[PDB]
DNA sequence: TGCATCCGTGAGTCGAGGGTAATAACCAGGGGGAGATAAACGAACGCTGAACGCTCC
């Protein structure tokens, strides 16, 4: 009888282990506002820009209540309330989403990082990227899925910028390296993850090389912005 | 006709500042406004999907 939901990849829902039909990408936009919400209620009014934007069809109002009504039926009986002309999900079990469970798990690596104790918090943060299953929000339109996306993707980063620097101060520096080369590659702009490659690559004994980087750090950004 | 009497009017200029008293007392009735609970409609929601199209195999 666990509910179980999923927005840090596809929108999805579980009962039990098995998948529910969550729907539309736009009845999915009404579940992602309610869940990344963490119980606050959403007026109407912010559920129609929230799914629109400036950009609402001409009958937006009933839209957003006849997704409401398919959401009933797919969930069970008082998950999803109606309250001060609005919608707010009530009744969670704690973690049942896996970016609220990701964030005590997360913030226990704040905890785990300021004991000192390294390791917990290499192996509680690794749990925490295996559930990015993909794109942040995959296939859902609309202003607020668009912030949400922007919000959880610059997050990812965070975490995983911590996590390097763990990585760094144990040793291992070989298989960090790798990966890092991937980083740099995708976020070109992201000063941060080259700053990690140079001194992974020098204490592999690559000094020279890691000079190689720093010249291209420089050119990029003055070639393409000036700075 | 004269004398005596009383009544009304006016009497500078600008400055400074706030409060005053006392004796049968009651049922009895009863009106009249000031605050407390169910009925007329239409508007949010509600599932009712049904009824239309929008992409996909």
């Amino acid at each position: 009888g666990a509910l179980r939901f999923g927005v840090l990849g596809p929108v999805r829902a579980w009962r039990d282990g098995e998948t529910l039909a969550t729907g539309s990408p736009q009845q999915r936009a009404l579940l992602a506002a309610l869940l990344l919400r963490e119980g606050r209620t959403a007026t109407a009014g912010e559920l129609i820009d929230a799914l629109w934007g400036e950009e609402p069809p001409s009958q937006a109002l009933a839209a957003v209540r006849t997704y409401a009504s398919r959401l009933r039926k797919v969930l069970d009986p008082g998950v999803l309330v109606s309250e001060s002309g609005g919608y707010a999900v009530r009744g969670l079990a704690e973690g049942a989403l896996d970016l609220a469970r990701a964030q005590d798990l997360a913030s226990a690596a704040e905890k785990a990082r300021s004991a000192g104790d390294l390791c917990h918090a290499r192996d509680l943060l690794r749990r925490a990227l295996d559930l990015w299953d993909g794109e942040v929000l995959a296939g859902v339109p609309g202003p607020y899925a668009q912030t949400q996306r922007v919000r959880l993707g610059e997050w990812r980063l965070q975490l995983l910028e911590t996590r390097l620097d763990m990585d760094l101060d144990q040793g291992c520096h070989a298989e960090a390296v790798s990966e890092l080369t991937a980083l740099t590659a995708a976020h070109p702009l992201r000063e941060r993850l080259r700053e990690l490659l140079m001194l992974a690559l020098y204490r592999s004994g690559r000094q020279a090389e890691a000079l190689a980087v720093y010249a291209d750090t420089r050119r990029l950004l003055a070639d393409e912005l000036g700075v």
